[PDB]
């Protein structure tokens, strides 16, 4: 497309009524012609924005609806390993209570242990210390 | 506002005759000066516009696509994060249940010393169930 100056001394051409016909029709051709691909670029500038925009549109719902999906799909993760964390840390202190069970058992059982070996002992020195059920309760031990 | 094509056509049709008075000449070439303004305005409004567009479009084209990267990653900050955490879960689990299996050893063991004390025990009991100086100091236990 001619610039403003250019098509300016044209038109100033155009003023002179004693022109040559030759030129005259010259400089009005370069107008037709002119204003036939400035229409042109104008039409293909159009379009062209058009596609732009449609793209604008585009990546507006492309990486919106992406966005509210990532973040679902994080919360999933977060989901998931939460009900793994738990059915984990339930069992833990689940096991943990029970260990402290069996603590319990052992020091009632050794305090059994302690117990009657207390009394066989006591007879043990009994026995030691001093007749005919005796013999017999020292073949027991040996 | 810029003329139809046929318009401008019929403007530089009328500027063609030789005969045309200076005073339409002169009007009909400064038609075509101030709708080629106008026009060329328009263009650039439209070129403006086109680079508003297009700076949208190279601004999604890139703004989220960091927000790709940005959450591919920061995703991964939770799903490292808690791979661990549910690993020392895990472990602790095993961990107190081995050693709970071995209070389970410790349990039987000793209840089988008790029983091997008692069962002693019981035996002396026969004894002196039968049956003379020491079985009463023995049976003062009782």
């Amino acid at each position: 497309p001619l610039k403003p100056e250019e098509h300016e001394d044209i038109l100033n051409k155009l003023l002179d009524p004693e022109l040559a016909q030759s030129e005259r029709t010259e400089a009005l051709q370069q107008l037709r012609v002119n204003y036939g691909s400035f229409v042109s670029e104008y039409n293909d500038l159009t379009k062209s924005l058009s596609k732009a925009n449609s793209e604008v549109a585009q990546w507006r719902t492309k990486y919106e609806t992406d966005a509210i999906q990532r973040t679902e799909e994080l919360e999933e993760a977060k989901k998931k390993l939460a009900q793994r964390l738990q059915e984990a840390e339930e069992a833990v202190e689940a096991v943990n209570a029970k260990c402290s069970s069996l603590e319990k058992t052992k020091h009632r059982l050794q305090n059994e242990i302690d117990f009657y070996f207390g009394k066989l002992r006591n007879i043990e020195l009994i026995c030691q210390e001093n007749d005919p059920v005796l013999q017999r309760i020292v073949d027991i031990l040996y």
